[PDB]
DNA sequence: CATTACGTAATGA
DNA sequence: CATTACGTAATGT
């Protein structure tokens, strides 16, 4: 009959979006851990670069 | 007490919402945190570049 | 107490 | 079809 199928087939749809958004958060948190390390040598770099700005005798 | 069944379900059923509503707002922020630190990446990008230029100015 | 998989029905327009 | 909120039950996330 049509109910059964049409349950089947959201019960379907409905786990593969959990499964789905699952993913998406550890990518979310991946990409969180990539972009902080990043940032903190990006800061590596300006602290490094103004600080020789800042001492440049010649 | 009595119907000690409905007293732990009306308990839980409180448990869930509030951990549903908590989840989600976890979810909001850290899509907020990916959205800082891509800016934020961006801005030092620039700031190294523009430091570099200037070394590079100044030393030949 | 908080967390999460499960099936369901409504939303989506 | 994809997404979301729900109440339940099991479990220590």
């Amino acid at each position: 009959n049509e109910y059964r199928v049409r349950r089947e087939r959201n019960n379907i749809a409905v786990r593969k979006s959990r499964d789905k958004a699952k993913q998406r958060n550890v990518e979310t948190q991946q990409k969180v851990l990539e972009l902080t390390s990043d940032n903190d040598r990006l800061r590596k770099r300006v602290e490094q670069l103004s600080r020789e700005l800042d001492t440049l005798r010649g």
